[PDB]
């Protein structure tokens, strides 16, 4: 059987409350094999090895945990057959993409969480975990970049996003679709991401101990520019604008970002719209202002790419070429 | 024939570029009957009357235009049979909800825009406009609150949102669905919003010349609290948190908002997740901190309701009862 | 506590296999009590009464079980506070609509199934059943027609349909959306079906012992007319055509049905297309041929309505008025 | 400029009515040139060559047109740079997949239709055609199998399907998603179909003049077996069952097909359910009965594959291996 290493980071997947009727869910609530003893069926498809990296609610996820997982994975690659990462569902789409860009291991790396606390009836965690490990042990899962396995579906780290606040079927690659579907331990792959990932990226955080400073400003009617200004005065390396429609910005916010763009601040235009790309040929002329169009990357994902892009350049033209290849 | 008044506000619906191959679209590009002469078929279903209120790109939409439309509509109610409002698509979901809460006229009020410039081939504006006026002239459209008509569909002002950056089929009530579908001028209504609207709301901006100050902060991994702090120090009346998952906040942002909540700042928790409600029984205990759960209202909509709620109260418990009824 | 009556008819909701890894699922596998003892939390929200009407796999569902459930519910109405009906998921959409047209009880009537056998991990049956009982005990569920509760959602029997073959979140009302969402025992209703149902229908099967004969023919490229012909020669009261696109038919099938239309056979045009209405103003001129357009009803629901319409008429013009009101 | 060959077969893309208010749409209404002169911008992106293969409404599409298009494309391959095929939207999904299996040309082969007659306002034909030609002229479109371009989207012929009866954004690849999105003449490809197609299939209709006989029976509550029986007695090579749920059949239909399976009739199990795969490990045991599971292929696509599979075998075990690779 394959040697599957499980890197735990916390999340609902490893926590409940007190009863099925009601529960006091917070961030976590249990160690590692607890999340191995509960699903005794795993022992049938793999040799699982656990290790608690940290144990928080993804809502508090941050650069350090990211950098750690990245290094941890790069280091253990040769010693194991595939990795499974338990994680909260709130920022799972953010961590998955980061790892997708930094992991240099091409053996399966599957992320998995749970939308219901283990204490609830019909909790999805146990089946999600099973399937995740099944995917990880599957030879065919290799070379597809970081994956996310939820509700019998295999989703790529780039397009995946949480589309619903409570639904167990929340996760979907809203622009390009899933890569495969799972049935009784069997996976039918019919897709694989085109953009370069993992071992094929220039990014390598092996020696980094911290990442650039990137913030996200939001756009709406009568929007205030203070948040934008705040991040500027506070000296931030880059800023992702969650624009309205196709990457548009409210006057105020536009000016502030237009100026900061001069000062030498990396500005990427993304959109609050859940689906579709922020194209370069629209209302705004990024060429003149130095803005970068995020494409199909949403605000929180465009950030991930801006940080890494900044670890290697500050030229809007370069950063933009990056946003067109990863 | 019914007397349909058209209140123009600009938007792509009234603008193009230069050619079909390429165009220099900005915010607007044409007056009022231009948007009446182009679709000569209107004269067959109604007596259209135009009036340019303003002419901007919804990306710059703001409180004043809102307050104006509100007053304009309340005033003209008795003189016309229904209203049609041309508007940009970028913040259409924001203006529609505001009017839904303030218009005291129960005669049809339909909003409509266009995802393609009139200069492009297969431009959707002309058909959207037609259908909008058809809906407005339809007796059955009355008493359903403010509507939005795009791609042969009739959507309510509350649930409607832009789900795609370029698709002509972008607008969808993502939580509860459309109210009716249009076919050859005929509408099949099978739904009507349950929450109280228009004439049944306590809100009345007749005498207001400005609205409270509400800003939106965004949540992601390693989120910064500066934007939140900025809006606080700048003395804002309320703040809507675009949280992760079910209304959760990143540590930093949570503290800042938790404190400001004491100071007397109205804090509502919404989510960046495009679908689903931000419930009151989750991780965070709003009772202790004074936060209000937005429900199915997204960030930019929860703002609209916070502003109006503030024009009448600052008690979290009251504001919350409002978020459960409108 | 409410007195909720549970009428069981079988389905996966009441059956598994042998183990979590593998199971030998067929049609059923357990009585009534079992589906009450498994969820001991029910006792806290209601006074449940069981009764096994039948116990098959919905794939074998038929007119008799329908007539029975209808009669059973009508008779029991005054004795209980609400009904829950465990059912298979394959034809649940068909049964749900039938009851929606024939039940003359306006107290809560909720249908519920499960996509995963009770033997699997993360089975969805126990939570569905819970929620279905919460729904049936809720005063606000009355007068909304027959409901279907699956995956924390309350769907009407007319629009609901199975959109996926294996997904637990398979049931959706694809044209008009859900009526409400369930959350920690609480239901947020924001919709209600406009079409007349239950107590407001002319249909009453009290004295019927059998229903008319309606068959469904399918349309594709190079389609054969033999199935259509067979149902004709076999003397069928009506025929629903699962056409391509907007109710279109392949030449062959068209002639056969066009002819049988004269003979006195009730012909309804529906579509194989999952979403949208089959309209009257399209390619085909139903007026000349005597065809009836199904509207948003899919083939299997267009049948339910044709059968009941036939128990009261055979005039295309009247049958069509029926398809426009129910 | 690329030499793009346009093979026309009719459909709405080439027909209207009389006016914008009303039209008498039937099947077609115009030659080839017209669908080139209407869009004078084509001349700037390609050297278009036309040819009218046939001119019907896809509802009447059939094996002959298929065999012809296949042969026509194979023969012309070396003479041109890419093909565009104007087609009706009703059975476009069926034709698209057939070509996907039989075309041995790997240069761009794009299909395209229109949901609105050229006479209506905002007709979608002209922009679809434009984009289809852009797609066919794009070097990156090669080797992706037969494509379908609608509403600014590039869909593969295997997964594509008509999800709505009237919506211009009706075509979607419901299981695996689009391959790319078109934007201002530019295409962002991020996917490509994994299943073998065109030049990598064993199927070659070069010498065939007709295809096997496959029919589709439908499943619902109280279903009749007569249509199944009819296709049997009529001596049909194969039968696709549009089952309920995960390929399940109603008792009656089951026996009939179970028996015909022995007789030597190719029986494939598909589902009426719009999304998801019909799996082999479910209720029914295909191994014992000789049935073949369709996978994600819907009924009308399961037919296309069964016909071609039959041109090379009749062994259930082999036919099944075919459904698992194409
Ligand atoms: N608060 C939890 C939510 C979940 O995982 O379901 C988390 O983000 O880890
Ligand atoms: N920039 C335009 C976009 C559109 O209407 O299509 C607006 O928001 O008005
Ligand atoms: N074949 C079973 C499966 C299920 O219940 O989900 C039925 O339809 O009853
Ligand atoms: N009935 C026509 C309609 C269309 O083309 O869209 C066809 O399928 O060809």
């Amino acid at each position: 059987l394959p040697n599957i290493t499980i890197l735990a980071t916390g999340g609902t997947i490893a926590g409940g409350g007190d009863s099925a009727t009601k529960s006091n869910f917070t961030v976590g609530k249990v160690g590692v094999e607890n999340l191995v003893n509960a699903v005794p069926q795993l022992k049938d498809i793999a040799n699982v090895k656990g290790e608690q990296v940290v144990n928080i609610g993804s809502q508090d996820m941050n650069d350090n945990v990211w950098l750690t997982l990245a290094k941890k994975i790069n280091t253990d690659c040769d010693k194991t057959d595939g990795f499974v990462i338990t994680h909260g569902t709130d920022t799972m789409e953010e961590t998955a993409y980061f790892l997708d860009l930094t992991v240099k291991c091409d053996k399966p790396v599957v992320m998995v969480g749970a939308m219901r606390p283990s204490t609830s009836m019909s909790a999805d965690g146990p089946f999600n975990l099973y399937n995740a490990v099944v995917t990880a042990a599957d030879k065919a899962s290799a070379n597809r970049g970081v994956l996310v396995v939820m509700n019998d579906t295999v989703l790529d780290g780039r397009d995946v996003t949480k589309t619903n606040t409570t639904d167990v079927a929340t996760f979907k690659s809203v622009n390009y679709g899933p890569l495969g579907y799972i049935h009784n331990g069997k996976i039918d792959y019919q897709r694989t991401p085109a953009r370069k990932h993992t071992s094929d990226t220039p990014f390598d955080v092996s020696k980094l101990n911290e990442l650039p400073k990137v913030g996200i400003v939001y756009n709406y009617a009568n929007a205030s520019d203070l948040p934008a200004k705040a991040l500027v005065d506070a000296g931030y390396d880059g800023i992702v604008s969650a624009g309205v429609g196709n990457g548009n910005l409210y006057k105020s916010v536009f000016d502030t970002l237009a100026t900061a763009a001069k000062t030498g601040t990396a500005v990427v235009r993304s959109s609050r719209v859940p689906t579709g790309a922020t194209t370069q040929d629209a209302e705004v002329d990024d060429a003149k202002y130095g803005f970068v169009a995020s494409g199909t990357l949403n605000p929180q994902k465009a950030r991930v790419l801006l940080q890494l892009a900044l670890t290697q350049t500050k030229d809007p033209q370069q950063i933009q070429q990056i946003f067109n290849q990863y």
